[PDB]
């Protein structure tokens, strides 16, 4: 869930971060970065 140590400097993997453990909508919007794409994605991942 992006504790903020040695996982920000990695590439872009929405799974290792968002799927596996935990994650904010914002989190997606850094790798993903298309916040529209990520909100739709968000409506099948939130709740």
């Amino acid at each position: 869930y992006n504790s903020g140590k040695l996982e920000e400097f990695v590439q872009g993997n929405l799974e290792r971060e968002c799927m596996e453990e935990k994650c904010s909508f914002e989190e997606a919007r850094e790798v993903f970065e298309n916040t529209e794409r990520t909100t739709e994605f968000w409506k099948q991942y939130v709740d």
